[PDB]
């Protein structure tokens, strides 16, 4: 897998 | 999607 | 869930 809904949900949670 | 697994995770590491 | 993917990303991504 691409880590595609890890990476908007670290931007939108900022953490 | 609504993050629930990755919040999930985020708080049992920590990280 | 185990996590197993998002633990991936974050060892990949280091945050």
């Amino acid at each position: 897998n691409e880590c595609q809904n890890y990476k908007r949900c670290l931007e939108i949670l900022e953490q």
